[PDB]
């Protein structure tokens, strides 16, 4: 049997997007209210305040009405102005990604740079800020998803404090699939999204904003207003007694809305927990195989995304292509530097159960083994099961 | 009895955001692929497609992923050149507000400004286009939603082209509702989204471009590109062989194909029939019972939302809590200039049938008696009602 | 303009079936689990629980996986064996229809009938009792939605209870909209159902049973066992340790789920006073514009469905017709004897909300003057107005 | 990680009820229309001739409105008059069921029965025919579900009308899963549901009723009437200008429009396939890891339904909920004489894909390890990985 190209797949196992939970399409479809009318201004202010308490925040963070990008470009375009020195963090397509946003604000542009495999060193960083006081504002990706790897931010984010620097994370694919938020990193802008770990739909950006940012932004005559890209615009919406800047994406907000209770209700250590175990279940059965994890270490391999190596010689997109064929299972490409060098297999949100990695497991490696690999798939999901039967 | 703030409406008859059509709701529900599973590829390239028909356009439309503030921003960042001279057309809020991005990007900017109540005279496009020959890129607003009333521009356009000048048009709030097209009115960049009359919830942005534009963005090196305001990124994202400049609101994408289908199904001059059937009805009911209309005449007033001039002495504030408090109808208020003077009933994909007049006029004039008027609402609900028999 | 026959209408207002609320119509959409899943089977216990507490009963009450006939001829079917002497009371269609089944399972039958728009007299009733002591089963119809007149069904249980006989209550249209509970008419069996007053999808019976028709069903060989129409099967059913005699409903129980939850929450009494609400303004309405409610008196109307007599000469079904093609509403006829007479109004859980009345006048005198009828439709929403406007 | 049992699974892989195709599940989210609405006549009528396509019927099929144990029983109570002989086909639970409805109608029952892990041996059938040629009615199961096993209904069949006697069959968990229906095996009374293979929610039965089985039941004057077991009421229900002998159940019908929609558009065939790959990857899994299949031979193991033998000191109930609250995965239970005896996993609609085969075993091979088995889980992985590959 085989899959056709235009009829829906059986399982989807990607990195971004990702399906959302059941509950959440089903929230997708409440009636669209007027942003005006008070049961939806109250709803609005009430998703700020569960936002609030999901990333532990002192203020409110700011939902604005795009996905990431949005948020990642609007940072760059509000926080960052022409006397700024940048430091961009790169380890992956995102972290370098960023580095030209921040050269469209100043033309003032430092790096460090690992190849797509490897986590940031700590204390390259605390070297780079020592030798360069005139550092203002560091950026840096946390889970840069293309490459499936972390980075420690946490430690990062004391180094770039105690320097006096503005931080930009990215956490768009790793908030709500461990444990990470704006101050345990002491973010300046933190920015997230609904459509990875916490399973709503795409379209949204949830952005953590410290005092110290909003200040500097507010003070920049260069910083977007009456902008798609104004994030200072949107500082008082939240309030059930203020005006919207521009229309909110009402629909996807009712999403938000229920995969926030979804969030908080299960618990997020709970969560974060089956994230981790189905990655670990999934790098554990791709190395019993015979295939490699991406990631230079097991130590900065995401708990929500596992990057496959692709075996020399094999044709990574006809790889893909076979396994949603064959076994109607689809996962992720790489993308810009990391496309044709691995597979991404998606732990994110309702794909965060172990079941999902036995099953990517198997489609994987008869994908693998239809391209004349010979792989001991029995194996992997031998070892994949020894994980989660082991976790305690 | 009383309707709770916190609690849903019964019915919102609002002018932006307006409800969905259930069938849509419904199609928001449907599970999120990958934006790169060949499902999703051929069916955001069969949704362009059918946006194209609906428009009836002779090449692809743009779909832009923010709700239209994004195509409107975008239109002036990318058509606008710092040596271009702009005529911006102002009848009302969005009118005279669209001016500021102009300026933004070009310091050459003429005006013509009526009342908000009244309409642009295209004599007046003509003498201006006469006495500034210079001129390059016009803009106008179809229908400035907060004033709900309609310019002329078909007729505005046909002498912007024959001064060969760029158009810019608004037609986010008619676009659905009543015979406009990108052609009719020989618009270069034709703005509209699908949360009016469309009847598909925010979040999307539907752009009609000439080849011409084409051709002046992709030689304006200030048009935003690697932007959330880049229209020239999205030139070949139409096609399943292509890829996304950033990652599609794919949930929007699934309720805004459904809403296509719907307009599509139903028939475009039966849908503009009801919408305009509706409006009449309304009208007639507002003046019979002792309101007047905002628009300075009657053959200038939206058919897709009726605005009712406040009487001295009338918090209209209080009115719409009044309505929804007392009968569980929500209205518009109006923006800016208009807001406190008018309030606005929506007349707009679900809500673009006659009984909604009715239910609309008994809770105004509700509201109005509760305030101290003293309107003959009996003799409102039977002018609507004369209206509707004598279109059957 | 013309709605299609085809095509969906735009507000339906009829008596049964009737819409579910929006929030029902979603849950209906849950996952459908496995009836032995455990998650299931704590869900249908709650639900259970959820229902006693509606139905203010002190025992569990029994979901039968049919629609309300189900409940009823179960009912007949094993609680009547051919030793009782029924006395069954007839106002209207059902109580008449329930006489069938009664006689189908003792050839024993006293009834007592009035015309179809008056209620059962208790005096009568006292009076029939005394006079044969034989008696042992009585049925009674609640709200006989076809004439849309309640029986005083307290009083008559309290009558029946003193006689020492059974007592049989239809309450499928009436439970949920107004004040009745089977305690409170001491109902040996009470039939009610989740798509009228409760606003849940159709397809399900939920029934009150006492302690004394248990043991006499149980009791009884000719009772149905093994059986769709057997009630002693089900006894158990609602507890999560416990099996199915046959497969449940489980999509109609997600709905109801919702259904209890939405009813509890917004508070029975709240529930009832805006249907009763809602059909005041509508009796006031038809009255003033020159019609006349069915029912032979105001006191015995229903305040769940407002049936109105067609004016002698007027064609109801074209009636009918006419309001759904001009108006987009829909009516409900009437049925058995009732067809042709009446025309019926629901007022029913999403539709019991005063603003339908308005519509609902408006699409009916319209219809009613297309008819050739000379009605005062002004007059008649100014006086539902005036009730509405006049609820402390 | 363990999974709570009041929290919803992963996966449910059981064999009825079954989840339903998503699609299905936002069909049922469809607005309530009236049953007398002309939009809802129509759709009914082009529901039943779906159906009519579907089952490859030379005449209408009838919907009942209760799930199917009542067309079982409705078809036992209108066909079997007091002086027919019925001859029951039992090698399950379903099989051996139906007698004791037989009896009910006739007291001639003669049966074949055979051990309930075999099928009926056609020849057998043959025999008792000669043997005894006064029987005029024979029934049979086709998939007993609790056993997983298939009985040869189209040989049987043929033999049934060689002898001039009426067939009921029991297709309930075959049809849409493979090739049958009544016309292939000459049926006269033919049973089947949505909520198996079809992957709607359960509620409906769908009845093939041959034009001799009318005869038959219409000339019998104890044929249910008036009765929620009655066939005969429905005969001419199908028909937009026909009325419902009890309402329909409205939600049901609008997810079996969507689940016919779905069957006949991805094409029969390819259903059938996509079932039939799914069970025979799961049975050579089971067999390689150390398992047995607990039908007798695997020419008559179910395409839809794999049963699998438990172990000796194996507890079966132990098993499931160790499979679910280990791997968040549901199975099925046996059912009567099986129940303890073996585990079932399904494979219908949605789950009929052989991915889930693979979620499957290693659910029920790492439950039954935990019970202290020694299984080749990987070896049992690889085998039904090949049979996958083996039909690529
Ligand atoms: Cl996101
Ligand atoms: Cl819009
Ligand atoms: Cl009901
Ligand atoms: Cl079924």
């Amino acid at each position: 049997m085989r899959y056709p190209e235009h009829a829906d797949p059986v399982i989807t196992l990607t990195a971004g997007p990702v399906n959302a939970y059941p509950e959440v399409l089903r929230g997708l479809g409440r009636t669209v209210l007027y942003d005006y009318d008070p049961a939806f201004q109250l709803l609005y202010e009430k998703v700020v305040d569960k936002a609030q308490k999901a990333m532990r925040l002192s203020n409110k963070p700011v939902i604005l009405h795009g996905e990431p990008v949005l948020g990642l470009e609007a940072a760059a375009a509000s926080l960052i102005s022409p006397d700024d020195v940048v430091l961009n963090l790169a380890s992956g397509v995102y972290g370098k990604g960023f580095g030209y946003w921040a050269k469209r604000y100043s033309p003032h542009l430092l790096e460090i740079e690992v190849p797509y495999n490897e986590a940031i060193d700590p204390q390259a960083v605390a070297d780079m800020l020592k030798a360069h006081p005139e550092i203002t504002v560091v950026s840096v990706c946390h889970h840069d998803t293309p490459s499936g790897t972390i980075n420690p931010i946490d430690a990062i984010g004391a180094l770039v404090s105690a320097h006096g620097a503005y931080l930009i994370v990215d956490a768009v694919s790793s908030f709500g699939g461990m444990k990470t938020h704006p101050e345990d990193c002491k973010a300046d802008i933190y920015v997230t999204g609904p459509n990875k770990c916490l399973g709503a739909p795409p379209g949204l950006t949830m952005m953590g904003v410290s005092e110290r940012a909003w200040a500097k932004m507010k003070a920049n005559p260069l910083a977007p207003r009456a902008s798609m890209l104004s994030i200072v615009d949107w500082e008082n919406a939240w309030s059930r007694d203020k005006p919207f800047p521009f229309t909110p994406s009402v629909s996807e907000i009712n999403g938000l809305d229920v995969a926030l209770d979804l969030y908080l209700n299960e618990g997020p250590e709970a969560v974060w927990a089956r994230h981790a175990l189905t990655a670990k279940a999934m790098r554990a059965g791709v190395t019993a195989m015979g295939l490699s994890v991406w990631a230079a270490s097991d130590s900065i391999a995401s708990p929500t995304t596992t990057a496959v190596r692709t075996p020399d010689g094999v044709d990574e997109k006809a790889l893909r292509q076979a396994a949603r064929a064959r076994y109607g299972v689809v996962f992720s490409s790489g993308r810009g530097e990391t496309l044709g060098k691995l597979t991404r297999i998606g732990h994110m949100g309702p794909t965060a159960q172990p079941i999902y990695a036995i099953a990517a497991l198997t489609a994987l490696g008869g994908a693998m083994n239809a391209a004349g690999r010979k792989l001991a798939i029995g194996k992997g999901i031998e070892a994949a099961l020894a994980v989660i039967d082991a976790d305690a």
